[PDB]
């Protein structure tokens, strides 16, 4: 996935949709 360790992590959607979804 385009998208950082940190985001993971946090599991929480601080980072963009994408990530998890």
């Amino acid at each position: 996935v385009q998208c950082p360790h940190f985001c993971y992590e946090l599991d929480y959607e601080l980072c963009p949709d994408v990530c998890y979804v």
